[PDB]
């Protein structure tokens, strides 16, 4: 509940910041830990929503129950294909605990259309390697988490999927970890390059939450 209001909040200010069109189009939620990304794809006019359940909680049936989602059961975000969720899709948003981006992206660039958004949110307490989250599991060093969000782009750049713009996420996470929306698209002209990364992602860390 509280955590539906906050994923909501979250992915409100990610669309918002990046212009991304939600009205008629086929979505992914990729790791579906609140029905809150799916309530505001829903309420900005998706046409349809793939929820893909983690497991463990339980998304609302009220959510279950809407013509316009499919909760997709028993299946973590490696293995999503097209033919799983039916077919490609025009947005995949991300928030995902316990992994790395770069393990995942492969599965979800497998499941976007050509002209598609995918907008991961880079959680660097799951990117940085051992020794470097802080205390209380927090990544304190900008400057960690300025690479964590690099990290991630190179892997989707390796994929041919180019970086459009960085977001950091409204909230922090529970324990206190900021995080940042990656604007992901293969299709575009507006890609920003490697500089241009550079300095979104410095005032994306300076700007904080
Ligand atoms: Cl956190």
């Amino acid at each position: 509940r509280a955590w539906v209001s906050r994923g909501a909040h979250k992915l409100v200010g990610a669309l918002e910041a990046f212009a991304i069109a939600v009205a008629g189009r086929r979505c992914l939620d990729a790791g579906a830990s609140t029905g809150g990304f799916t309530e505001v794809l829903l309420d900005r006019g998706a046409a349809h929503v793939v929820a893909a359940d983690v497991g463990y909680g339980q998304l609302a049936w009220s959510l279950r129950n809407d013509p316009r989602v499919v909760v997709l059961e028993r299946t973590n975000a490696r293995g999503l294909t097209p033919e799983a969720i039916g077919g490609r899709v025009d947005l995949v948003v991300a928030d995902l605990s316990f992994i790395s981006l770069a393990t995942v992206l492969p599965a979800l660039v497998g499941c976007a259309s050509r002209d598609a958004d995918i907008v991961p949110l880079v959680k660097p307490q799951f990117e940085v390697g051992k020794g470097q989250v802080g205390p209380g599991g927090v990544v304190h060093d900008p400057q960690l988490r300025a690479r964590s969000v690099l990290a991630v782009a190179r892997r989707a750049q390796e994929l041919g999927w180019h970086s459009v713009g960085v977001k950091a996420s409204p909230l922090p996470g529970p324990s206190g970890n900021v995080e940042y929306f990656l604007w992901l698209r293969t299709q575009t002209d507006r890609a920003l390059s490697a500089k241009g990364l550079e300095d979104a992602v410095h005032r994306a860390i300076s700007e904080g939450p």
